[PDB]
């Protein structure tokens, strides 16, 4: 930031600087004839240095005499601004060994006045890491009385917006010869919008709308006088067509020809990106759509401490993503809306005063039962600390919708991983996937569904003589059917070892994206059905559980009965309960696993944010 | 790469895998009752390994007996191709201490297929940088074949294309009878296709309908039927520059299927991938060898110097009558690959008087046409110049930046499809300066670039009122002041003594003003270029206006043609003192001591009244960098 101006031996210059500018000062043409010395002089408050074109250096130039010298280079600057018009004077005398008197004189008149404009930073650039600064926006997309009106009619509204200050010090003559303009590129004006503050901080009307979609620039009355305050609100989440900044600028003009600038400051905003929340993550609410289920749901919600939402609209797990939006001033829950369509239920019973609102409309086989995060892991060399989104797809060679696939990859902070879910009749990454915390390796345990660990117990039971036993025993009457049956059924042995390769090329997947080994994961027994088509849950499924931190709710396999207690439920304790969570099974057979839907696939949760700061991300 | 392949107790299991890739082996459930230990062993070029599941690391597995661990894991690959489609077995016998006979079997057939997609990689990434990788791709903007643009056409009408196309093999050795029962696709996203296209060879290399086209705009799949048994040839070239909607990056794919699932679908077992780096646009400096010197009624001995200076650098020199500033029309630029480096050509939005030169007379064998029509401005490749190699702002621009034209936050800028253009080369990020104060608007009317043979390699040379100032009051001094400009020029200009310009008020003011403009420009390319003040020399240069404009009093100076040591500077005809104009011996005394030759060109009749100078009527081609744009990092 160097501004470069020159003064005349036949009449003074006068200029305006602004505070902290180094200005380079030089004459029109040569010096005069005999010039051999030189002095400085400076107005109180204007500092002068002296350097060598080439000398990363600077040293006061006004307590000497100096030999003339093309070379050198004198630098003015300014720190604080002036109170009237020409306060300040630059005198540059030029001496000779011949006569006692200077050979000429050179005047710099200097207004100096105090322009900038700033943020939190927490000027021109947006940095990622441990080492980061810069200014983050919110989007606002929640009812406090918010994102759609051009006015600020409430009065926690302001609490999402960000702050800009612009300090506008200096004489007021000034501002009758020169202008200051707010501006930005029409492109970011279709991405946020700002409010000026003239009723400072009481009425609502007192912000008014100042730049949005046809504002691309606004003169600033100077209203408040070397301060004026605006509030900035983001209008568009980050997506394939937005990178996520948005960029300020503020201009003096020295109004002849036309108004030319002379200064100009920027401030450069970063929407903040919506983030997901893995079920190792502590809950907070439990959300629930005859049904002897939601009271299971409320028991282990009460067990647990979540408060819970009953909704009598007729899978409330399929519809919504609960998300949230983080930022210094305000980190602020935001649900996305599946464009399945319960199609009005968040719009209308979530978006609470603190609950933003996205979506995506393609204008369909994907929703957000096939929408989860894993915990922070490292893989690839790379480090995710706040996850890796997982979401449904096929091989190389049934896709969710591009839009929502550019949202969730343009968010840069849990780069999504897509997997093999086509197999499957509904395609929902939490029928054959899940997660859990545990207290050792990892911090955390991902469940697989594994019909050959179902193999391997049925066997191990029948071994002892236990064949007989039947499984669907207990249930309102489908068909019963004994562990003999099952694995001497050969289409059904031969389907599930189709349904368990296509596990395992999902499981050598995960152990690659995530990072994770062998010790991490746990198969889970389940089976699996074909009417003439994909795959649906035999028994009810068994990682399709909600997890509210150390309990979790289970679908009631309705196993084969050996010692009065289904042994499927004692191999999933085996499996879990040394990770010390409680299991909790619910008779979830009669509303939900005839309809291809388990208690993760009827129950959505919404979590505590992460600990780690996502401008530290690092992607 | 790991793939999981789960064996049965009760039934043999068949598996086909590719060569190198690792096989993880398991079985469903069995476990024979009192299994405690187990052997495997492989048929010969079948590689078997056991490890923990949570440490890593390889152990041969066919040489001992091992106590049953399930925490173990079998590895199993098979780096070379089968002959028959059941070639290899892997067998697992498991074994207790209460019997002395094995208590099961678990046997899994291979089929061993090498399938494997590959470039020039100078697998799924292209990395900057001395440590770089990946293929690059031409765009093939040129017309090779003496017999019509080459990047148009769906065949090849020529024998030495190829030479701009990238080679990519298809390797898929394996037994023939597997084919019978599996599918190959070579495919690419829909995006990239319409980006590039590739042709299969078929009869290989000697007639021009041997390439076939099999994936281009409407084409994103293509089953190779492996006519030259295990390995296929494909030709690849490039269709679009990088720009505003295009990254820069091409993938192919190449995918195996399993089709013995005859009524139910295909399904796919295997992927491998090519990417491909699209190259990007380089300009040349002054700096740079100068190659041919190009020029364009009522002309005079300005096409005799030209040629003249031509000879003494050793540059060809092309002369074009097309009328109805050669170098306001087109920049010439080069694109580098390492098969082949050709020059690529930038047309200007300008249109009117060599609108069609560039696509008729440029357009050689090895040389590229690109270009980008709006839908306007002031500003054409008269105001687009490049720096030679810098460092500023913390990195490194080993190949220089690109300077262009503008104002200050406040019109008059390039057209935003050239501005895309040149920002998404990444190779050479451009600078914006500020020319609106000028009546035409060219960056070469204030700034240029010169070789220097000592400081940083060479000199920025910038037109500087002020200069003139120092010279002529100087001169007026020793008592030269009644020394008469244009005094040596074809009369009605009127000509004008020192005194008169120094005393002209309003002159004296304007030309201030001027050099004001030229300061904000000279700060901005210090910074940018990280340039200190013993690399800049100041021209003297004075400016004219009618009411608005800046145009050159006297014929501009840095606006001049540079050919290494020999350079072309517009006769200035400023005041005579001992004979000579000393506006000449300033230049001299600025210039030579760098080493460089100092022709003056008497250009008054044909440019500078028309507001342009040998600079801006003469276009140079120039030796490509050294220095290759994959090691850049931007
Ligand atoms: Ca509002
Ligand atoms: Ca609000
Ligand atoms: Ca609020
Ligand atoms: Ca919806
Ligand atoms: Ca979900
Ligand atoms: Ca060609
Ligand atoms: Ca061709
Ligand atoms: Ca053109
Ligand atoms: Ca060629
Ligand atoms: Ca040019
Ligand atoms: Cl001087
Ligand atoms: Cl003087
Ligand atoms: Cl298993
Ligand atoms: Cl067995």
């Amino acid at each position: 930031l160097q501004r470069i101006v020159r003064v005349s031996l036949e009449h003074p210059t006068s200029a305006v600087c602004v505070a902290g500018v180094e200005t380079l000062v030089d004459i029109y043409g040569s010096v005069p004839e005999g010039t051999e010395m030189f002095e400085v002089y400076g107005t109180p408050g204007v500092d002068i240095y002296i350097s060598p074109n080439m000398e990363r250096g600077r040293e006061r130039a006004d307590t000497r005499r100096w030999r003339f010298d093309a070379t050198l280079e004198i630098i003015v600057v300014m720190n604080s601004p002036s109170n009237d018009l020409n306060d300040s004077h630059v005198q540059i005398s030029y001496h000779s060994s011949h006569e006692p008197l200077p050979l000429a004189y050179a005047v710099l008149y200097l207004t100096c006045v105090d322009i900038s404009l700033d943020c939190d930073l927490n000027k021109r650039q947006w940095v990622w890491g441990p080492s980061g600064y810069g200014g983050i926006l919110l989007v606002n997309c929640d009812r406090d009385d918010d994102n759609c009106d051009q006015h600020v009619h409430c009065l926690q509204d302001l609490e999402d917006m960000s702050v800009m200050v612009l300090r506008t010090q200096g004489p007021a003559a000034l501002f009758d010869d020169h202008k200051l303009v707010l501006h930005t590129s029409s492109y970011d004006a279709k991405r946020a919008q700002v409010f000026h503050i003239c009723g400072p901080e009481d009425v609502c009307e007192a912000y008014r709308h100042v730049l949005g979609q046809d504002k691309v620039s606004y003169e600033v009355p100077r209203l408040h006088g070397d301060e004026e305050r605006f509030f900035v609100e983001g209008l568009s989440f980050p997506d394939a067509g937005f990178t996520g900044l948005i960029s300020f600028h503020v201009t003096l003009l020295d109004d002849d020809f036309s108004a030319s600038p002379i200064f100009t400051d920027t401030v450069v905003f970063r929407v903040a990106p919506w983030i997901m929340t893995p079920s190792t993550l502590p809950p907070l609410e439990v959300y629930v759509c005859n049904t002897c289920f939601v009271d299971a749901v409320a028991e282990l919600a009460r067990k647990a401490g979540c408060k819970l939402t009953i909704c009598p609209q007729a899978w409330i797990q399929d519809e919504m993503e609960l998300g949230y939006v983080q930022a210094p001033h305000k980190t602020l829950p935001v649900v996305f809306d599946s464009p399945r369509n319960l199609q009005d239920f968040p719009y209308k019973r979530i978006l609470g005063p603190d609950f933003g609102y996205v979506t995506r409309e393609p204008r369909g086989l994907d929703s957000f039962g096939n929408l989860e995060v894993s915990p922070p892991v490292v893989a690839n060399g790379k480090e995710y600390p706040l996850g890796r989104i997982l979401i449904g797809g096929n091989l190389p060679g049934r896709r969710v919708t591009q839009v929502v696939r550019d949202f969730l990859h343009a968010q840069k902070v849990q780069p999504p991983v897509e997997l093999f879910v086509d197999w499957l009749a509904v395609g929902h990454v939490d029928e054959f996937l899940s997660f859990v915390p545990a207290p050792d390796g990892k911090g955390f345990r991902m469940l697989l569904a594994s019909p050959g660990a179902c193999f391997k117990l049925f066997q191990e039971k029948q071994k002892c003589g236990h064949g007989r036993a039947l499984l669907f025993q207990g249930v309102v009457d489908v068909k019963t059917i004994s562990i003999n049956q099952v694995l001497s059924n050969k289409d059904l042995i031969n389907y599930n070892k189709f349904v368990q390769s296509c596990i395992d090329w999902n499981r050598e997947v995960l152990k690659r994206e995530l990072g994770l080994a062998e010790c991490d994961i746990i198969d889970i027994p389940q089976l699996f059905k074909t009417e003439r088509k994909k795959a649906t849950a035999f028994f009810p499924d068994l990682v399709n559980m909600l997890v509210l931190g150390k309990h979790l709710g289970i679908p009631k396999p309705f196993g084969p009965i050996i010692n009065g207690c289904c042994c499927l439920e004692e191999k999933v304790r085996s499996l879990l309960e040394p990770l010390g969570l409680h299991c909790t099974f619910i008779d979830d057979f009669t509303p939900y696993h005839m309809l291809h839907g388990e208690v993760h696939a009827g129950t959505n949760v919404c979590r505590k944010p992460f600990s780690f700061k996502w401008w530290n991300m690092v992607p």
